[PDB]
């Protein structure tokens, strides 16, 4: 149908909007703590304590495959990645302090987004 691919336009503009909020997203990241997903040979208790991992790589395999249909599932995934991190590591270590400084920084980012997805639909 053309509706189905007027619809598959769209998504592929909003994935094109979200590949752009990502790159901005893991600038502030320079560091590249979040870049990957952690270590299970490193960190081999680490789904004792976290049931959802997330990191910007694998927010970008979901991406690539058209697999966010709106900027909240997208923030979600974001969101993850910085409240896994504060839960387990403390507020004294590096880890920590990075996910704040993504979230503070990347709260800017979002906000623009969001008007962005609004109003060009």
């Amino acid at each position: 149908s053309m509706e189905q691919v007027a619809m598959e336009l769209r998504l592929t503009e909003l994935t094109r909007l979200l590949r752009s909020v990502l790159d901005q997203l893991q600038d502030k990241d320079p560091a590249r703590i979040f870049a990957q997903p952690v270590s299970l040979k490193e960190v081999p208790d680490y789904l004792d304590h976290i049931k959802h991992p997330m990191d910007f790589a694998t927010m970008r395999k979901r991406l690539e495959a058209q697999g966010y249909k709106n900027l909240h599932e997208f923030e979600e995934d974001f969101d993850l990645i910085i409240d896994n991190c504060m839960k387990y590591n403390a507020r004294d270590t590096v880890f920590y302090r990075a996910a704040v400084r993504l979230r503070d920084q990347g709260g800017v980012v979002l906000r623009q987004a969001r008007r962005e997805v609004d109003s060009i639909g």
